């Protein structure tokens, strides 16, 4: 059954915390654990980082943490590095169910010369490698939390939530789904439909797959889960199987859910959105609908939630 979480006073706040810590005086947090989430055929490493904030930097599901990597700002010499934002991949209780830790899902940004493949440490992404290189006991400068675009609408505990992720965009949805299904939160008993779509490069690039697959067995009447593996599957038209091609497999069901008030969420690299928009336009057209009109209605009704980067 559901996992006991503490302390339940984390449910009492009426508003999400924002900018509790700021870049000029960050909170010095401590790494608990760092682990790769992916197998050897993945094109890059994505790691799972557990951070002990001691209860000093609480957050709501869907928010972001800021991390200030070490070193001087290369463009304001003598200045600290700029904040990098990461979608929190944990619930407000965290992976230890105690309200003291939060987790990040971090893709290593690694530079390869386009012609030769050669590497260059001055060109790798600073914060992402800093995080995935971290070890238990390392200190991390933490800011935030910040963001409200991806807060979970909880007014209707029987709402429908359609979650569209690529890569590390799965992060907010890991938090949503633990709150909906895994944790014992007496004031939020989810009885709607949660539907996760995840696009990644191949089977070895899947993120948290065992957790999501378990929800199919635990909550078969409230959870659905579909994956698109681009390098390893192909779409109806011969293209690489992308998350939008999976949406298209369920186009009638999805459009009916949207018309019924479902929330729909998008998270991941911003390059995911043009193909999704193209697919939704073609789906609408086949149904004899205007996607522009439909998207405007969804935004007007506060059903459309996008955090891409
Ligand atoms: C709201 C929000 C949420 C986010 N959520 C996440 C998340 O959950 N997970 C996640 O992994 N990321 C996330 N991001 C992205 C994250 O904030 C960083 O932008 C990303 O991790 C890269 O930061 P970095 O410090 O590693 O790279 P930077 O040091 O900022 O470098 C940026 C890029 O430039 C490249 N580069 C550097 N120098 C050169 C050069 N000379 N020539 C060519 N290329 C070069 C690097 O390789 C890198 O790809 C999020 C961003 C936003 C805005
Ligand atoms: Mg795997």
């Amino acid at each position: 059954s559901k996992v006991s979480v503490a302390p339940l006073h984390l449910e009492s706040a009426k508003e999400p915390p924002l900018n509790t810590y700021k870049p000029k005086e960050p909170f010095t947090a401590t790494i608990v654990s760092v682990e790769s989430l992916v197998g050897p055929k993945a094109p890059g490493e994505t790691c799972h980082i557990v951070i002990d904030h001691g209860g000093n930097v609480p957050y709501w599901e869907g928010q972001s943490y800021g991390v200030i990597p070490p070193g001087e700002n290369p463009k304001k010499p003598g200045a600290p590095q700029n904040v990098r934002l990461y979608s929190i991949a944990s619930t407000r209780y965290g992976d230890n169910f105690d309200g003291r830790t939060g987790s990040l899902c971090v893709r290593r940004a690694v530079y390869y010369d386009p012609e030769t493949g050669k590497e260059d440490p001055s060109k790798n992404g600073v914060c992402s490698n800093f995080l995935c290189n971290s070890k238990p006991g390392d200190k991390i400068q933490l800011t935030g939390p910040s963001g409200k675009i991806m807060l979970l609408p909880e007014e209707d505990p029987n709402a429908t939530h359609i979650m569209i992720a690529t890569g590390t965009g799965v992060a907010p949805f890991r938090g949503y789904l633990r709150r909906m299904f895994m944790e014992d939160v007496p004031n939020y008993r989810f009885g709607g439909l949660a539907w996760l779509f995840l696009g990644v490069a191949n089977s070895d690039s899947l993120l948290y797959d065992e957790e999501f697959t378990s929800y199919l067995k635990q909550y078969p009447d409230n959870f659905r889960y579909d994956k698109a593996l681009s390098r390893e599957q192909k779409n109806r038209s011969g293209g690489k199987m992308y998350v939008q091609d999976k949406i298209e497999e369920y186009s009638d069901e999805i459009f009916k859910l949207l018309d019924g008030g479902a929330h729909i969420y998008f998270c991941g690299l911003k390059g995911m959105m043009p193909g999704i928009q193209d697919t939704l336009k073609k789906v609408a057209e086949r149904r004899g609908e205007s996607w522009d009109q439909k998207l405007a209605q969804l935004k007007k009704n506060k059903q459309w939630h996008v955090e891409v980067f």
